[PDB]
């Protein structure tokens, strides 16, 4: 029997694993460490968790290795894994609710979004990857004959084999859904390491691909540090592929360390700060509607968050208005409460990390229009705040906040490649925004915006069937979409001559 | 003008540019610095060439990004971009005996072989992705509608911008060629750092580009060491992507070095040790011709080379009897000798590993049956060698050779998957081939051979269209082929809600 | 509440529905017309059909283009239709037994094969193309620009329309699916006319439409005539496609009455008479079970049946032998008990055209092995046949059968091209095979082979991943594969300047 | 040798063939029968052209029969192939002044314009298609397997065989190109009939297959009738695919010839009735300039020309006022003349019909605002012509003129489903159009238009890499990008058992 947390909670007796998850089982760390995982509404620790250690990785990365090599997993026919990847999805789909508030719990996410984005995106991501088995294909290619002889070549597409991946925070169940969903349905077995403050929905779900009959050691869940485990993973002999997402930073370390170890293959999905474009000729409800959402969304820990706004001269000082107007009607509070539109931060040093950051912003010359501060009540919330005259210098033009402060810059009236200008000199390159009626001005920038998405008069619209990467220091790799599968694939090309 | 070495050989006079070429000119390098190219030959200088500094790496960086976001290349219709490199592999064509005299000089290469290979398959790849600039497209995709409003979402494909390439000495032109190509045809532009040893068909490339018509700024070559040049490539700021053939070791330097600075985007042709496995029931004397093939073709200067040959029991003895009559048949002279089949060894150095190669081989046991010396002439000659008792602890058997020795193991009559194992039993994984009448034995062991490439009755039978790549420590990314592709393209992803 | 039909038999109860299927209702035809279909294991009625007029194809007609223009299926997401389409293989797989019931009833197919390919076929059918709904892909095209401004080309894909599938008798429900699965995933809306001989399944597969919540008027199905139902969806105004699949000569009134009426697109799946080469060296007890495979699979009723074995001198006498031994042992009856492996052919008049097709053979010189007769029972069986001495003047090598008669000509020791040119003189081109252990024999047999399908050391290997279609008069156009897509899918260009 | 006929035209000597192209060499007919060809500027004889005969077509048909089975072409690599084609548009640009003077004489094509578009775009299309043959490539798929044994399944993409093309004489080389280019890049070999009043520039890219080297055999070129050559070629045993572009009368007659023969597949390019909407919110002056160019391109004998234009109330009368100036300053005369802006109609016969379609236009009852009238000069000119206040009923609301005359409709203010619904109201589907400078309109827009192409803010914007084929009565294929090819290919499927 699998030992449980079990915990009365929103009309539900949530049973939440609290184990490293290896071979098929729920099992303690070495030397039984654990540590606490906290809840962000009130600070409180919700559990232990176990504490995953070097040799903990090593039987994780044998069990995933034995899977692939010897296993079913490797075994049973594209058609058969894309039926138990769909069945994995049936199986999320009938516990949503659990997971959905065990991710409220962990992660702070507002309960009525954690159903429909959270839990609702990660079921949609493995029913379509679920779909592609059957679809993956190579080629025969038309080379030149060997005269008198003949030629035939083919290429075939194969699994990478056993696969590392860390995942952060912001969206633990849907980040983790992204790369295993596509990771599995090219036939390969994973290691997964969730952030070590939020592993509570990645043990859930280890324990529904039982129940969905995943044969053992296909998932192996561990999670603990990435100083520990994630270095461990990224330096293994026997894990041929890593996929990461996270800060720019840690992402340049886990290149380094798959290049020092055996050149394992590596997907980078980095920092961002993102560009909103406003046109005076946008519909301007809507413009705020959608602008704020490119902020605020869950509570701004968003890889694509709008992380500046350009807003043309002539309608600046009205749109200020409006989103303030819209800012005072946001309600802060337990994202259990279904009236909540803004929840606490995912965890304490990160409310510390906002706090510092506005104080910066102040500092340097930028008007706080509204929040700046922590919310004063239990737990970690942090106020919607609005930063306007702000210059391209400032420290606040170029930090990814990943918070819930949208930060103002005005453009000059009828200009377009000044401010195109100013929203490519980042950096960063994973996502963009313009709003506009104008279908020249539109494409345009679509055209010259330097980032890996455009969204054009909508913010925050990802799809399952459309790949997600960024450019420049944003990284490289795509997750979603057919695109997200090459990643997880190699090509082998056989050549005949008869 | 341009300032030529110019030289009456081989019922020709040369034309050799020797200098930098950066933003389409031809300049001596920061100091007037140079270096000896040496002729393989006899041992002789053939002439001095430019030495480039870290100043002058950043000079052709700054030309490459300069050409890319304000020259013609980055604005001419991809069609366009098509008829250039058309034209391009059009002025190779018309310079294809001088490329290939330039190259049997430089690099050793039999001046017959040069013709049709070194020289003519990188005309081909030069035409063949061409072919592709108008043909590379992005997607239209079917993702959920944010109702009662509508969705479009499509991808396109972007050029990556400024890229390294950092190239061996093997083929010299025929390496440059096929990683340029396709950099070029996906719109981007490069700077080439030719092996040091190898700079001059990479150097009358660059002005047989201003013949044709390219942009100044879109192809810069800087001749150098790997150490200064290369390092300042991977590590230069503006530079977003490198593409790298060469050993496994500065594979991972490269890498590392990619991602310590800006997370540039790297692609990693490495070694192999690429295993050949002969079935008592294929044709022997076909086997025996191919066999040959797989280990000598270009000196064994070949990154595919069959490095280790499995031979079934019962036709081993009369296998190795007939490749000794063989070998005995090669006629061992100067690359400009019409009668040449074997020439000399790239370089001197290259020359004393080979030669320190055989005599571990003698001192761990194996069987030396020809060969294993250099060859008493002047320049850099090396007897085509056959080793026999080659067993699996064996450094021979694990160690990539990059020379013209032959390193063959006998397997057990009626064994498949016990000589699958020791086939697989490396960390390399860039060829392999099967030779067999079987079509039930063919197919298996092509499925199982865990390389890049699985040639089936045939060897070294490369195409421009048929994609090549390594997998495990032979690292990652395909050259040639519409693969190839990709590694040079980005994919941005433009929603729009209407 | 629907009218059912109910039987007792094979341990269920079947609840047949027998009427026509507008608009999501069972209705009876135009003055309450029907006719009876005959269980062939008996020759007795199962039960009266509606027998479908010309003003219910209009209405059907009129269903479907009202349910594609304004009903849900037209507005709901790609998604969301393959959501529909997966449950309906799911309501499928729930009924398997029953499915498979009503086949043995109505086709005479065993049941142990029903079961397995007649409905686990179609249940894969479903299942493969509602995972490429949201797969359905366009292009983004890199289109030379109007200098000074921009252009943008895309390509979208798009559902037909209103489509009208014609379907033969051998298996009902599997015909039925794969022409109706890959229309439907395009997002199309159907009106199928099941062969007049087997309507049952197709009224029990409509009943399925509902329990999976398929939109009123997205499936209408007509048993009836096709000199009056299928004649009516060929002239139809409202009609833009039909799927075709029948004999070659009613395939070409088809195509005549699309052209004068709307230039609706048509897909003709027709006849063949596929040819299967035996080598020498083959496994010859292998050949034996596979060749007769290829023959007496689903009683001879199979379109892609060898209706002509090639069998090489030296083993011909073997094979015929070994052919006869194994012939003996099949047990011939009901298609509901299991250790039945030959079931009734499917209806009287087919087994009348099979005694004289024989009887011609005989007449014109073949030498009758055994077999030629009625079977001595109730219903309407006909014995495994084998003619031998079949020369390339014989009706029987010219004329498709279409039942359990294996037609057998020898070719001379070492020839190939010689019974190639036998094997391709015929103007169908639909399947062919050969058996051979020899590698370059197999590739080069099948790339001479005019046929869109060739098996190689196996027959009947069809799959859903596979696209399935012939050549010269065997029609144009496939089922299954991605490749089934494109005849139910318009092309939009659309290109913007900016 | 070949006959020419010699004329001193346009600072040129124009040396033009005039027989049958039949088997590598030009051929009187059966008979020594001939026709005139007239030139449209003064009506009188160019000269006197060969006129095919069946027994012609039936050689011609042998001709290429036996260079695609036996010859050259079906036997050289897919890259030489290439090379060939690619040779093919280098000889047509070397002759482009020859060949657009030709097509100024015949077909009364501007000069300036018939450079740039009609032999523009066909060496283009050369250029393009040439390209793409060693890149057509087919697939490996991923099939269930029947264990305990393994299944490889691939398909090849191959040639149809003998092709039959008939062109019209609106752009008689161009139109010869886009089928012939993709018709062999495919491998295919061709009988090609130009319409019976354009036979010249056809003749002449025979003579430059000759220069190009083309084997002989693959190219046949047979001027002549429709209701002779053009049946014969349908009707053919040896045909087996027929490229069709003309009226939709004559398409439903040739699908029928093509169904009642051999099933030859079939492509059919008809007729059209192209709407373009233009809304108040557009850039007039540049609405004014691309809605002129919509009709008036090519004297209007352009398929996709706007055969409606609905203009918003609003801008209706400025945008009249607009068009009726600027085509006041339309320079009608001899093509030749490079100040010529509006050359003669192609033949007598389409002159008359375009004065009695704007005398029907005025007896129903439109406004006739300028020309409807043959211009008093030699030759076959004909005014441009501007229609307002025309209603949906009208016959000249219904019918293609082919010709330079502009057919305006109002719509009322903010009306866009209302429009749309009027747009829609005819069974043809070849190409639309929509101005404005509204996003939204845009996208929803070219959504709901019923047409194969829809240009957005441009019109006539064709090119060699975007496909073009229409909907509905419009027919069905593509000319032009990749999607030409599957047209003139045939997919096989190879499935091995292992
Ligand atoms: N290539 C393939 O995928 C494939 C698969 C299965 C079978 N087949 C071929 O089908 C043939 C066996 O069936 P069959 O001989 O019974 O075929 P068939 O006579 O051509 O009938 C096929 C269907 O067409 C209908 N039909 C007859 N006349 C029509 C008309 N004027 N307009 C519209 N529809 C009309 C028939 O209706 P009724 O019910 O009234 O007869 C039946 O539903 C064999 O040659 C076999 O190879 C081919």
């Amino acid at each position: 029997v699998i030992n449980y947390v079990e915990k009365a909670v929103n009309k539900l007796t949530l049973q939440m694993p609290y184990q490293l998850f290896i071979g098929g089982e729920f099992v303690d760390a070495e030397g039984s460490k654990t540590y606490n995982t906290i809840n962000p509404t009130d600070g409180s620790v919700i559990c232990q968790v176990s504490l995953a250690q070097v040799s903990d990785v090593d039987k994780a990365v044998a069990a995933a290795k034995e899977a692939f090599e010897n296993g079913l997993w490797g075994k049973i026919n594209a058609r058969d894994r894309g039926r138990l990847l769909y069945r994995l999805a049936d199986v999320m789909e009938q516990h949503q609710e659990e997971l959905a508030t065990i991710e409220a719990l962990d992660a702070g996410a507002v309960y009525t979004l954690a159903l429909k984005t959270h839990v609702g995106m990660s079921i949609q991501t493995f029913r379509y990857f679920a779909g592609w088995c059957d679809k993956i294909q190579g080629a025969t290619i038309p080379i030149n004959q060997a005269r008198p002889n003949r030629n035939l070549t083919l290429t075939k597409k194969e699994p990478v084999g056993v696969c590392g991946i860390v995942i952060p925070w912001n969206y633990p169940l849907m980040m983790l859904s992204w790369k295993t969903a596509a990771c599995l349905a090219a036939g390969n077995t994973v290691v997964i390491k969730p952030a070590q403050v939020t592993p509570l929905t990645a043990l859930k779900f280890a324990e529904l691909t039982l129940k969905a009959g995943i044969p053992k050691g296909v998932v192996n869940i561990l999670p603990g540090s990435g100083s520990l485990v994630g270095q461990r993973l990224s330096d293994h002999p026997d894990v041929r592929k890593i996929g990461f997402t996270g800060s720019t930073e840690v992402g340049k370390h886990i290149m380094k360390s798959c290049a020092l170890s055996n050149v394992k293959k590596v997907s980078l999905a980095l920092g961002g700060k993102s560009p909103l474009i406003i046109f005076a000729d946008c519909d301007l409800n809507k413009a705020v509607q959608m602008g704020m959402s490119s902020v605020f969304f869950n509570k701004g820990e968003n890889c694509i968050a709008a992380g500046r706004l350009f807003v043309e001269e002539s309608i600046h000082n009205q749109f200020v208005q409006k989103v303030v107007e819209e800012v005072e009607k946001m309600k802060i509070g337990n994202p259990l409460e279904r009236d909540t539109n803004h929840g606490p931060q995912n965890h304490e040093a990160h409310l510390r990390k906002l706090v510092e950051y506005c104080q910066r912003g102040v500092k340097e010359g930028a008007t706080l229009v509204c929040g700046g501060n922590q919310v004063p009540r239990p737990g970690f919330f942090f106020q919607p705040t609005v930063f306007t005259d702000v210059e391209d210098h400032m420290y606040i033009a170029k930090e990814e906040s990943f918070g819930p402060i949208m930060i103002i810059s005005r453009f000059a009236d009828g200009d377009v490649d000044a401010v195109l200008s100013r929203a490519n000199a980042t950096e960063f390159g994973l996502a963009s925004g313009v709003f506009t009626r104008d279908i020249n001005k539109a494409l345009y920038v679509s055209d010259k915006l330097q980032a890996g998405t455009v969204f054009i008069n909508t913010y925050n619209k990802t799809d399952v069937a459309a790949p997600f990467g960024g450019f420049k220091q944003s990284g490289f790799g795509k997750d979603l979409g057919e695109a997200a599968l090459n990643e997880y694939l190699r090509i082998k090309t056989v050549t005949f001559e008869y």
